[PDB]
């Protein structure tokens, strides 16, 4: 099955990709996961990366298709993926969409702009795994440790709070026409759109997404 989840800042939707990732069986595709990894394995991607990324900026166009296309391509994906973080400006969603790859279903989170910063500036996360906790509403059942392996839990410098208000501009301009671009496509019979809302118990909204997929 193919999803894109698409959303606001910090509306939950990578603590959930998780989900339906086991649920449905299909390759979690983080774009934001795997240029953080390229960062933290000293590969030539990782050299471009980190400044931007640190920087609030969104990377290039021409290189995150390029590291995209790369891993769909890859036996496991096969028979779906979840796309968490592709695309990002509608240049990244008609790539896609003159490639040929239709999805099934594009998901909305929305919380509402008071949120976002909040969300992002308590997270925290396990780095060799990405595995997301926040400080006050989803927090490790060990303060700092990971609920899992036991080690440490960081913080990213892209989740500095000035850097989180350079990226709400830059998402503002860049990634929300792709509502609108998803909710023409939904229209076309291209896809299927629901919204979901990014604000109740992981637990809900767990909820309300089988009742949307299965
Ligand atoms: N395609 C692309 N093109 C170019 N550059 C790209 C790119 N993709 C990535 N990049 C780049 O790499 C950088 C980062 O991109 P990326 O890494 O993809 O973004 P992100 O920082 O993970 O932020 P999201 O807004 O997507 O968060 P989310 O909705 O998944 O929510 P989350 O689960 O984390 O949740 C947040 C927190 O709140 C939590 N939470 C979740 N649900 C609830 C709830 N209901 N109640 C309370 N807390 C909750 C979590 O536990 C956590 O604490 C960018 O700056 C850009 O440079």
């Amino acid at each position: 099955m193919r999803i894109i989840l698409l959303g606001a800042l910090v509306a939950g939707k990578g603590t959930q990709a998780q989900f339906i990732m086991e649920k449905y069986g299909i390759p979690q595709i983080s774009t934001g996961d795997m240029l953080r990894a390229a960062v933290k394995s000293g590969s030539e991607l990782g050299k471009q990366a980190k400044d931007i990324m640190d920087a609030g900026k969104l990377v290039t166009d021409e290189l995150v298709i390029a590291l995209v296309k790369e891993r769909i391509a890859q036996e496991d994906c096969r028979n779906g993926f979840l796309l968490d973080g592709f695309p990002r400006t509608i240049p990244q969603a008609d790539a896609m969409k003159e490639a040929g790859i239709n999805v099934d279903y594009v998901l909305e989170f929305d919380v509402p702009d008071e949120l976002i910063v909040d969300r992002i500036v308590g997270r925290r996360v396990h780095a060799p795994s990405g595995r997301v906790y926040h400080v006050k509403f989803n927090p490790p059942k060990v303060e700092g440790k990971d609920d899992v392996t036991g080690e440490e839990l960081t913080t990213r410098k892209d989740d500095q709070e000035e850097t989180v208000r350079k990226r709400l501009v830059e998402y503002h301009q860049m990634t929300a026409p792709l509502i609108g671009y998803y909710s023409k496509e939904a229209e076309a019979g291209n896809t299927k759109y629901a919204k979901v809302d990014g604000t109740k118990p992981v637990a809900e909204v767990r909820a309300d997404l089988e009742k949307i997929l299965g």
